[PDB]
C-alpha cells in the first residue's frame, strides 16, 4: 500500500536523523571507552552484574537495520551505555568518569534531537 510506503519513508528519515545523533554522541567519547561490547573473555563475570549490556557498535547495528522506531527507543539504548558503566565501575575510575562526561555532553545533543523529531514529525 501507499500508506505502508509512507510509513517506511518516515522510518528511513528517522534513521537518517538518528545516525547523525549517534555520530555526534560518539564524538563525545574520544577515548572509545563505549565503542564496543564489554568482552566476556576479559570480564568473565560481566553478565552477573549487568543484565542488558550496550555499546555504540551494537546500537549502530540496530540503527542500520532500521531497528529504532522512535527516539525513545534510541535513548533507552544510550542510557544503558551510561548506566551500565556507572554501576559496574566505581566513582574513582576513568570508566565512570567517561560515562558522566558522555551523559552531560550527550544531553545537549539529545535535547535538540527531540525538538527535530517532534518538529519534522
Amino acid at each position: 500500500s501507499m500508506e505502508q510506503v509512507a510509513m517506511e519513508l518516515r522510518l528511513t528519515e528517522l534513521t537518517r536523523l538518528l545516525r547523525s545523533v549517534l555520530d555526534q554522541l560518539q564524538d563525545k567519547d574520544p577515548a572509545r571507552i563505549f565503542a564496543q561490547p564489554v568482552s566476556l573473555k576479559e570480564v568473565p563475570d560481566y553478565l552477573d552484574h549487568i543484565k542488558h549490556p550496550m555499546d555504540f557498535a551494537t546500537m549502530r547495528k540496530r540503527l542500520e537495520a532500521q531497528g529504532y522506531k522512535n527516539l525513545h527507543e534510541f535513548e533507552e539504548d544510550f542510557d544503558l551505555i551510561i548506566d551500565n558503566c556507572m554501576k559496574y565501575n566505581a566513582r574513582d575510575t576513568v570508566f565512570y568518569r567517561a560515562a558522566v562526561r558522555l551523559r552531560d555532553q550527550g544531553g545537549v545533543v539529545l535535547r535538540q534531537a527531540r525538538r527535530e523529531v517532534d518538529s519534522i514529525g
